[PDB]
């Protein structure tokens, strides 16, 4: 399982693609797109997310650093499809390792939709698609952000 | 959302009947029942759950104080009519407030499923069945444990 903490999170498919909130907005329904690295080493605040796990489970939260907004399904509406938006309140994730080594999808829990970016141009949103076990843009990999 | 901490549980219908880890036994697969009181005031081990939360959400795992088995659904098969037995390895669940005041249903996350006592028989096992407005056998409420 991935540990508790804060992480850049980066596309298998598009490995030049960081989870960005747009402008660094708090605004309610403000889109979560694929983006190139903003700063070295590790990003400003809106490509920096905080994982809080409940224990002996694959259950989470995800938080941006600056704005602190969460990952929510825009309107709870969970179908093929809807847009992944930053918001006062979370939707809970289910972060389940897949075939290879340090490869993990981010599921609707007990549903079969998970997390898809679907094109390498830059400022694309993130969506829902059907799971599909071998396809490498719903998988996903984890970089700490260390600090002193 | 219910506060988190150790409790007896009794059911709507049945308030003769609380949830009940049979004969005290550690070994996976034990079956979860409803049963009389079975010490005064609170109990044995085996009728005091311990409910810990994903803080921003309705998620919980329940967990017995002795032997420290959590609730599972067995072989994790999430169907209408599927046991619920003791197990090292728990099944997340979604406590949701029903209204009339300290009444709630306990769900499986994303489907129409809750956890319901069938008959006030002494020692009828717990099952998964389908969620409706109305029926008493699928509605819980709660009494604190004191520890001291
Ligand atoms: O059978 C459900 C009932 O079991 C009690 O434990 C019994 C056990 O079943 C029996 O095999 C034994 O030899 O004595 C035990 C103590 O009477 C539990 O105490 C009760 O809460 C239910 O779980």
């Amino acid at each position: 399982s991935i540990t508790p903490g804060t992480y850049n999170i980066t596309n298998v498919a598009y490995t030049n693609r960081l989870i960005d909130l747009t402008g660094s907005n708090p605004a309610e329904n403000t889109l979560i797109i694929g983006h190139h690295l903003n700063k070295t080493p590790s990003g400003y605040g809106n490509q920096q997310w905080t994982l809080v796990q409940l224990p002996h489970t694959t259950i989470y939260t995800m938080q941006a650093v600056n704005p602190q907004s969460y990952v929510r399904v825009r309107d709870d509406n969970l179908v093929d499809g809807a847009a992944l938006v930053g918001s006062q309140q979370p939707t809970p994730v289910s972060i389940e390792s897949a075939g290879n080594s340090g490869q993990f999808r981010i599921k609707i829990p007990n549903l079969g939709l998970a997390l898809t970016l679907p094109s390498d141009a830059n400022s694309t949103p993130i969506v829902l698609g059907e799971v599909d076990e071998t396809s490498t843009n719903q998988l996903w990999a984890f970089e700490s952000v260390s600090a002193v």
